[PDB]
């Protein structure tokens, strides 16, 4: 589990093909001495488990993860190539506060940025989400876009807007986002359960 | 408390029947110096208390647990024989990373594997959950199956699917699971809070 | 921080009025050499700081704490008189085992015991929760009642059930608890998250 508070901008070093999957090497500012093997890291909102770390003595700062069929089909990982900057977040530690938005790294699909407009030192992004996600939006709660916890402001069916503040643009990949870009979308976990309960 | 991140594959050494209970001796890779009597260890998702350990200074690596009436009835434990491989997880300590979700080790019942499909080096498992548990299983939600924190992908009535990654298949008992097998199911406690608010709001109006 | 695993039954020796507060002197079985000035101790679920200790060379086994407006308003502290037995728990350190659940020692309010019923070695307590907390008390959920980590056995409107085992009744103030008694209530992190989302 995560909080959607991005702590690093990672970089895709290499993409290696696996049997119906990809091996991703991600460059990070995180100390590999603080990353245990098997740790869960949210990579642009995708929960992935660390499978390899640099050799003892090596000055390299990377971690390796494996993205399989569900992650490839639904997430932006399908388009990831060497040089791609990605949002990073470490798992929530027992004792730390949960905050206003829990993020599990279970992305529903890809939302598309249709408009980017500057509003002072902040940037308003207008997005379109897959049709099936529309009833979860309009509820105007919090959403995880590329692993970033964001408040849903205006809504028109499957179209919605988010306001990215100066700090968020600086410390996340949102500073380089533009119209046409695909982002990972994760609907609020409690809202998922509430909607599933409503079916019965 | 647990997170559903399996850290060892234990092996059932001894199965001893007691008065409405069973004494289980589990061989483990865990350091005996890290385990004290009264410790809680999730055994294939079942929270069990350590009742016996090897002698002070011994190199033997095992721990004993007792599964009573509730555990024997709701869980897969009733079928556990000597040689059975089980998923193991230590209780969360202050400051430990919660890699999965909040897992309590309180198994709600048993889910049956209806299909095992290869997805390259990953494996898709289709499961049938008890009817009562179905409203708590949501698409892209969390579930603890044999104590393993997993993302629920598709859901159709009381049937749902999960994708077991290569890493999980290698470090858990999921690598040997097949169609027809019964697994321990613990629905996400977060779903109970959604059900509670909906129950309170219904009683209100 | 705390886990809800009570380690001592303290006794209130003195209740002294302060300017906009209350000073409490608590007798404890804790080793006096292990209690340092400024240490956090959960007193019937209320996180309070040690303000005074016995002087150099004294054999006395007490500690002093100060309760302010928030604690006096929300907790049972306002009703505490000399001779009152209270649950005690020392603060956790990074890496400590957590036998109960995550307890911050920040009580949300007071729950009232409406019924006490024997069930073999165990005792079933029925409690009335404040209306603001009631929609966030769910079955199988963890709750801190008088600082004791307990599982919610059943729910019904504003009422909920907890089952107190023989050991818990023996080592905590729950053994002397009766119908009509007010207890401190602290909802867990999941309940707090659900309450925060409903508030938003
Ligand atoms: O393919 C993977 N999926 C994993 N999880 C599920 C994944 O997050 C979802 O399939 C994705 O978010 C799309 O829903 C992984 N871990 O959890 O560690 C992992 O390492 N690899
Ligand atoms: O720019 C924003 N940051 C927000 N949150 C903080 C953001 O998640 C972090 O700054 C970022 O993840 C980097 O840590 C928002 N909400 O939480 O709703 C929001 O609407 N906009
Ligand atoms: O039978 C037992 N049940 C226990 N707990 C409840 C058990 O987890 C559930 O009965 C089971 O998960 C089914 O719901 C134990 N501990 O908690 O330690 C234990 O040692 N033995
Ligand atoms: O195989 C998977 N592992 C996952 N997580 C990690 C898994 O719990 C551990 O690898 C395992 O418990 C061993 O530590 C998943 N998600 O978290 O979503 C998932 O969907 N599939
Ligand atoms: O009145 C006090 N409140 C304190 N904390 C907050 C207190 O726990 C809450 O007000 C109470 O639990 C009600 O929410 C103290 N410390 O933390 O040390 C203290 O010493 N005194
Ligand atoms: O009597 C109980 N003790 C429980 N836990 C142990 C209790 O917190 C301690 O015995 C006590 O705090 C003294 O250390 C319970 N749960 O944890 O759920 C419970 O429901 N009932």
């Amino acid at each position: 589990m995560f909080t959607g508070i991005i702590t690093d901008i990672g970089k895709v070093d290499r993409v290696k093909p696996l049997n119906e999957g990809v091996l991703l090497r991600i460059e990070t500012a995180y100390d590999p001495e603080t990353i245990e093997l098997g740790a869960s890291i949210a990579c642009s909102g995708v929960c992935l488990t660390v499978v390899a770390l640099p050799e003892k003595g090596s000055n390299a700062r990377w971690f390796e993860v494996e993205a399989w069929e569900e992650a490839l089909r639904l997430t932006t990982i399908s388009s990831w190539q060497s040089g791609r900057k990605i949002n990073l977040e470490r798992s929530l530690k027992l004792g730390d506060e949960m905050g206003g938005h829990l993020v599990f790294g279970h992305v529903d699909g890809q939302a598309e940025i249709v408009e980017r407009k500057d509003e002072g030192d902040a940037v308003r992004f207008t997005l379109r989400a897959p049709e099936e996600l529309a009833p979860f939006i309009a509820q105007k709660g919090s959403v995880a876009l590329d692993g970033t916890s964001l408040t849903v402001n205006g809504v028109n069916a499957n179209e919605f807007d988010v306001l990215l503040i100066r700090h968020s643009l600086e410390v996340t990949t949102w500073g380089e986002r533009k119209a046409g870009d695909k982002v990972n979308i994760e609907i609020d976990q409690l809202a998922r359960y509430a909607a599933r309960l409503a079916q019965y």
